[PDB]
């Protein structure tokens, strides 16, 4: 029987994660959580600015029919202490709304017939689990979080680096961008799309969760532009082993080809970042521009779109769990 | 007596160099060569979409009067050959059109009054000046170039780390601003304003021309986005010295208080990008983002106005090398 | 002695109301009322990414000092009912919050010192006003709105151009400039950054507030483009009396020289959108794109900045209905 | 036999016309004359920032192999009196270089098998036809004009609201989208990419050429605006007869339906111009914001990719004029 979940919230994360999940016969969606109206809904399903047009329908009883999932309940209640899943049978909860992002707030939901929370950002208290990385270390949790997309990007390049290498030390730099991102921290009042924003995004503490051994080793930080969904993470390494822009490269190709195939890919064409709109990756390294200075240091770039990777994962770690 | 220059080319760094140059009152610009009709020159000069409005007029005898500079020739001469800058006594050339970026094309330029050119990019068998770094190695050269925009921010930088902490390695990553940027890479065949576009640029080879002995320790590339002017780099180093974020910070501002004075500059009230829109200095440091990990590895980033940093050092080095 | 004025909100519009205000010496900030600490609000003054940089002070006891209001109470009351200017002993708020745009709404905040306030936004039930058009028939009352910035550009272009030639319809179409932005519409939901959104305005029930006997003869509608402060309405109108490009150029001409000196502008240089950024103007007629067709027809342009016009016209009419 | 047709050109239209020509089963390509190299141009044509991704590969003689068709010859001639399409067998030559717009400049391709030249352009003292528009007066002439995107999205509209209502005048502006766009006019000098820029266009003479009768009736400009591709026109028309919003609708769904099936559409779903890009018509009328005012005037808006419209109505004019 397919994996009966259900997604709270239809901001950029959820619409990308009904999209995802509708494609995959072992996932059924039996309900979706929205405050937006019915035929919103069903439109901005349809229509996406950066994604595409995709097909939906309204059934006559107004459930929507989407790919493999033909009978979506839809449901608009904002109090989660309210919200009742029970009559679509849900059995996972992807937790998409921004409202809930800790163990104690997403515990909510674990009543009725849900029995587990997926929480599509980094969250408080939360086990925490990049797939590729260290989700074989699930055991049980009936809440967890997916960390953040920058995190699924770096993470994934990091564990593949450290086995080959082993780091001594790296320094992170996300070029991440925010046309479609819907703190202390002054700069964040500040235009968004006018600017280039430097902002500190605990890197060491995020690696720290899913790289235990690595995340006092590394750290940097995000600077954030005005270009939609494609963004870059760019890595400087210092490794114990001697290495080479080619023995770097064939590191990264033979991780793709095997432990991290379908997570990772490699670009060997010299694209540019529209071409990775809608990727399903985690990270596309950028083959050509790896470089190598010394015999211990090198940097490396690579490509994710921060919606559909992301989402992706989630919908993999959605399967995972229910084993 | 103020130093006889004229600017040929009026794309957007003679532009820039026009209105540097006159607001220096060492400084006579005597003439303009341009491709654009009298009137639509000065309109560029007076309107510009980044930069604002600027004071200037049309003498009675159709000179420009801008600033200090009351008497401009206006020149329309694509020939470099039967270009004759003689009429206004020009003594030294900002060569400023992107056609003549060697030495053996500017040479043509060293005719009856012009003593000495200033190539406003890199330039093949050209002796290559940075003001602050290598500019007091000038040896009555009469063709010089004052390399690049990215080159003016990072050697700098490179200049100070080196000589406070021991360069071992760097890798330099420069976020290049390019909505105002009027090659065997095939991405330079794409769409600039749509995309992020990851660019070789010959890092090691440009800081070899400036710092000779930390051209072999440093490589990096550009990162093309479509923000306007204001870049930023982002400079990852290995030194010989523990550091911490502190003693960076300590290095930083030291220089700008002795040796880069009104050449480095520090920003320590958390600016964004557009807050360094025609910014004089050749690089402003992020103050608060400066991070270490490990003891002997850093991360500093600095901004620059891709043309006025530029534009007030192409005019500091006509100023020094006139002696 | 100067009008006390206090500013209720500190996004886009209560931010250049500020800086306008702070500038005349008829006027005296008392008093700004912030959800933003209080450096934050410093910042927020000192720095813009499209309107530069200004200067503004911190006094020894932690009021702002701004140009002519050199003791500015900074308050941060979110509740309109506890929120107390008695202690600056203002007379006149201008209120910027966007969350009381309702006669009902706006007069909590009668008591006190307070006689009158302005809304920064059309309001339900609330006598509106627009500076050269209508404010001579401002009889003292109490909450008055200063409508929309799209209404105070082409509100004055109707009435010269009425007078001139007798307007029997128009139709307008405003390009609407909203990356500074911060319905039953589904258009709404969709990303502005990334579309050009055609929308609905209400564009004759506006203009009949304002001009009665117009209401009925114009419609229209904008198109929200990605691109930031500098508008342009599109008019295009009938008249009874025959025109020329030439007769429509010397009547908007004329006006700006008398009833609308200071109001409208035009521009005979052949300028682009960028080059009007912090314009003071409610309107820039473009004096080179009017055209005729038939007898009878005009198209009729004209640039505005959507904060800067607009908030010049807010002071102006707070200084107007100070008498 | 399929017809056999040359493209000259690799710019953006060049490459949108491969790629529609390549889709059509009686059509095939013989030959491409590009300045690119091989290897760049099989990329250009696989890779587009806006278009997405799409199939073609190179055969093992070098030529390309892309949809229908299977054996297309590369040349790279810039020397229209050297190019030789020949070897190809080629019958009628799409001439996309924007060199030789005009009948003497392109006739200089009338030799040996070619026999037509469609110049996607609009092109000096050279006989013009939008498909749809007047394309039935087409009499064997040797070299035509496909206009501009601008009049292919006009011209329909026109006609159509002629036919129906009898159009007494009309003002059309374009909101022209430029990030794509690869004069006497001094905004033509400044940055496209930062500002909203106001062009005349020569409306009115561009619409005589297909619609002799509205020419005189009709005039406007174009507002050039930083957005890629997808473009709108609005119309404010004048009728004889007296309209209500719903007759203009009516009149221009019937019309889609009937004797402008595939040319231009209606869009009902509330669409923003995202989703419209790569569309195939020539107009998608904007239903919802049809307005009217007073009896007999009417403002129509309509999408359309200033493209793939365009390029779609090249081939149909190619399969046309071969008969």
């Amino acid at each position: 029987m397919p994996i009966r979940i259900a997604i709270n919230g239809t901001g950029r994360i959820g619409l990308c994660a009904i999209r995802v999940a509708s494609q995959r016969k072992d996932i059924e969606i039996v309900a979706i959580n929205s405050t937006a109206e019915l035929e919103t809904l069903l439109h901005l399903i349809r229509h996406d600015s950066v994604h595409g047009h995709f097909e939906a329908q309204l059934n006559a009883d107004r459930t929507l029919n989407i790919g493999h999932s033909k009978n979506i309940l839809v449901l608009s209640e904002r109090d989660i202490n309210k919200l009742d899943f029970s009559a679509a049978n849900a059995e996972i909860i992807i937790e998409c709304t921004g409202k809930f992002n800790s163990l104690e707030a997403s515990s909510a939901h674990l009543k009725n017939s849900v029995k587990k929370v997926i929480i599509s950002a980094p969250a408080q208290n939360t086990p925490t689990f990049v797939y590729g990385v260290n989700h074989k270390n699930y055991h049980n949790e009936s809440v967890i979080s997916n960390a953040s997309c920058t995190t699924n990007a770096s993470a994934p390049l990091l564990k593949i680096l450290d086995e080959a290498f082993k780091v001594e030390n790296a320094l992170l730099t996300t070029i991440h961008s925010y046309t479609n991102d819907q703190h202390k921290d002054i700069r964040r009042a500040r235009a968004a799309g006018l600017n280039l924003i430097p902002t500190s995004t605990g890197v060491s503490k995020a690696i720290s969760l899913v790289l235990p051994h690595l995340g006092p080793k590394v750290t940097g930080l995000a600077i954030r532009v005005p270009t939609p969904n494609v963004s870059l993470v760019d890595l400087s390494l210092n490794f114990k082993k001697s290495v080479s822009k080619a023995s770097v490269q064939h590191a990264l190709k033979d991780a793709c080809k095997h432990a991290f195939k379908g997570v990772v890919s490699i670009d060997e064409e010299r694209l540019v970042s529209s071409d990775f709109i809608s990727s399903p990756f985690s990270a596309i390294v950028i083959d050509d521009q790896i470089m190598t200075i010394g015999e211990k240091n090198a940097k490396v770039l690579a490509w994710y779109d921060n919606e559909m990777g992301y989402s992706e994962r989630l919908i993999d770690m959605a399967q995972y769990i229910a084993q």
